[PDB]
């Protein structure tokens, strides 16, 4: 049974930000209309809370003694005036700046001319301070001057965020950071511990353009990085285009499914103003809310593609034998779409089929669900009353390190942390699987009764595994259960004993493949498909560089494209073979260390040329 409880961690941020309906064409009066907006729709009541001033309200200008000023032509009162505004409905204020000494009104002028001197460094402390005592309550730190400047992302933000926590410790107000760098220099590794949030991508949108369904698709895609995600910590795939001209309901409605299934924020970035009432209605859909804010703190993950284009996400929600779903349909023609309990991590026992846009309980199964889902559409469920797969269960073999621990298949689990947290603070700790990236965990108040966090982490096939926490308080046992639809495998090489490795977890099309110490990691995972493709991260495709067809061909990943440059034969003599050329995915050089490229060359006996993937 359920017998330790879980313990609540803190949601995404829900809100409204200025940029994607007015750029930098921002003012007092401006803001004032917005939050009239957002309070007369009824947004507060379904749980959006943050107003978000976004790039515009500062024009670079300091007095001798540092401070920002502003143009109180724009903003009478000064900053403290309109924070005071949304402090008097009920809500909460953002504020906006640079990691660096300009800012992105600066550097990209959108709408205003350019503003020297819009950024924080050299003044971290001071204008933490500042937005703290003027009663902003959130704060979103831009990266224009970081990436023109050439500063190291993980550092800087680090920085930031002692900033942050000082700045709220000396006025007593919290000050949520939002970390906006774009996915430059892979935040997804380091950005949990230093802020709830942390944009994964560039902008879902530009100013002049109009809302595109491929851009959404891009920023959810590159959003997915569900071991970097848990406890109050979440990627960020970048401020809602819900409502803006073009978006049809169904595209709005599918643009909430995608971030509730990944628990993203819900950041609004239309004009409440002209809002209509059926997107008012969108917003607030309380089922779909309650996925995207669930309790557990996790990231939805693919689950099934069995046909190109025709996905399932699923999402592990609080409780047990609960799961989100999204049925997507990425092709131009209404497919089926199967959902299956065993992808989900249930066992094949009964359990209940909920539509969360028609509100209503559609079936039962012991097996899992279909539903047609049109071109471009998509389906939102939940599957509840189920049957969770058995776990393994594991006690400390010595201080804070969980040894020993087994997985059927490579491939992400749900790991549930039991511990004791009898203060009125959080703690966090430092965990580290195998020779992964490590990350930090937040472990909520738990009274004097102990409790569980959950973590998502990618383990290898076998009972070699290890989980390693640093600082925190002391746990008391972990459980471990498997997401089968995310299995994978490491591909191992036989000279090398090494794997398939893309470097520290890069997302970006081009980055080659190299041998590298196995670690479990999701940039080790490789799932082949039907299709022949050896994917990683649930939607990279293994790719001999621009059809290559000779003896030192890079081999990468790229976005999958059903071309046989991304087709695999996994031969019985060991020999990985590209479809298209007929080479072997090779070891270059037969090096076995570290950074080994790897390349396509003609087949022969070597070991450089053999592996292992199961
Ligand atoms: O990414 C941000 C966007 O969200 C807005 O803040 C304008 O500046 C860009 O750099
Ligand atoms: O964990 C990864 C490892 O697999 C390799 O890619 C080097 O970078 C580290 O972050
Ligand atoms: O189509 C190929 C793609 O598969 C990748 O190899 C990049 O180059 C393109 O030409
Ligand atoms: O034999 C290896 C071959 O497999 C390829 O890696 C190129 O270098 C050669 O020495
Ligand atoms: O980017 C490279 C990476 O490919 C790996 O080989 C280690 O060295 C880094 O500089």
């Amino acid at each position: 049974a359920v017998t330790t409880r879980q313990i609540t961690v803190p949601s995404a941020p829900m809100g409204w930000a200025s940029w994607n309906s007015f750029a930098a064409k921002i003012d007092y009066s401006v803001i004032k209309k917005q939050v009239d907006a957002f309070v007369a729709a009824g947004l507060p009541a379904a749980g959006y809370t943050y107003i978000n001033i976004d790039e515009g309200w500062w024009q670079g200008t300091r007095d001798s003694a540092g401070n920002i000023t502003v143009d109180t032509a724009e903003w009478p009162g000064g900053m403290s005036a309109i924070t005071a505004y949304i402090h008097s409905k009920g809500l909460k204020a953002g504020i906006y700046t640079d990691a660096g000494k300009d800012g992105c009104g600066y550097y990209y002028p959108t709408g205003r001319p350019a503003a020297p001197g819009s950024g924080s460094e050299g003044h971290y402390d001071q204008d933490m301070l500042q937005f703290s005592t003027w009663g902003f309550d959130f704060v979103k730190v831009d990266w224009c001057g970081g990436d023109a400047e050439g500063l190291d992302a993980a550092t800087t933000y680090k920085s930031i965020s002692d900033a942050v926590g000082r700045a709220a410790a000396t006025t007593g107000r919290p000050l949520t950071l939002s970390i906006c760098n774009w996915g430059y220099q892979n935040p997804w590794n380091w950005a949990a511990g230093q802020a709830p949030l942390w944009r994964t991508s560039t902008d879902i949108i530009y100013y002049g353009n109009q809302p595109s369904m491929t851009s959404l698709l891009s920023n959810f895609d590159q959003t997915l990085h569900p071991t970097a995600q848990h406890t109050g910590y979440y990627n960020d795939p970048d401020m809602l285009m819900v409502g803006m001209d073009g978006f049809t309901a169904a595209q709005n409605r599918t643009h909430m499914n995608l971030w509730a299934i990944s628990g993203a924020p819900l950041l609004a970035g239309n004009d409440l103003t002209t809002m209509t009432s059926e997107t008012a209605g969108i917003l607030k859909n309380p089922e779909v809310i309650a996925v995207d804010q669930d309790s557990r703190g996790l990231q939805g993950v693919k689950v099934a593609e069995d046909t190109t284009g025709l996905q399932a996400y699923g999402k592990v929600l609080s409780g047990t034998g609960n799961r989100a779903v999204v049925l997507l349909n990425r092709t131009s023609a209404a497919h089926d779409i199967t959902v299956r309990w065993s992808d989900l991590g249930l066992t094949n026992a009964s359990a209940t089929v909920r539509d969360l846009w028609a509100r209503q309980n559609v079936g039962t199964s012991a097996t899992g669900y279909t539903a047609s889902v049109p071109a471009g559409g998509s389906v939102m469920l939940t599957v509840t009353g189920g049957t969770e797969a058995a776990g393994g269960a594991y006690a400390a073999t010595s201080t804070g390190r969980y040894t020993g621990v087994t997985a059927a298949s490579t491939g992400l689990n749900v790991v549930d942390v039991a511990y004791t947290n009898n203060t009125s603070s959080a703690r966090t700790a430092t965990l580290q699987v195998n020779g992964q990236t490590a990350t930090t965990v937040s472990f909520p108040p738990t009274g004097a009764s102990a409790g569980t966090v959950s973590v998502e982490v990618s383990l290898s096939k076998g009972s070699a595994n290890t989980l390693a926490l640093s600082g925190g308080p002391a746990t008391e046992g972990i459980t471990v259960r498997p997401l089968p639809g995310t299995n994978g495998a490491l591909v191992t090489g036989k000279q090398s004993g090494r794997c398939a490795d893309i470097y520290n977890n890069t997302i970006t099309n081009g980055t080659q493949a190299e041998l590298w110490d196995c670690n479990g990691g999701p940039n080790q995972s490789w799932t082949y498909t039907s299709r022949k493709e050896l994917v990683l991260y649930g939607n990279k495709c293994l790719d001999a560089y621009n059809l290559g067809t000779t003896n030192g061909t890079k081999v990468v990943i790229w976005d999958c494209n059903g071309q046989a440059n991304q087709k695999w034969n996994i031969n019985s003599d060991g020999t990985i073979t590209n479809v298209n050329a007929g080479l072997c995915l090779d070891a270059y050089n037969a090096a076995t260390a570290n950074g080994t490229s790897l390349v396509l060359w003609s087949c022969g006996t070597g070991d450089n040329q053999k592996w292992t993937v199961t």
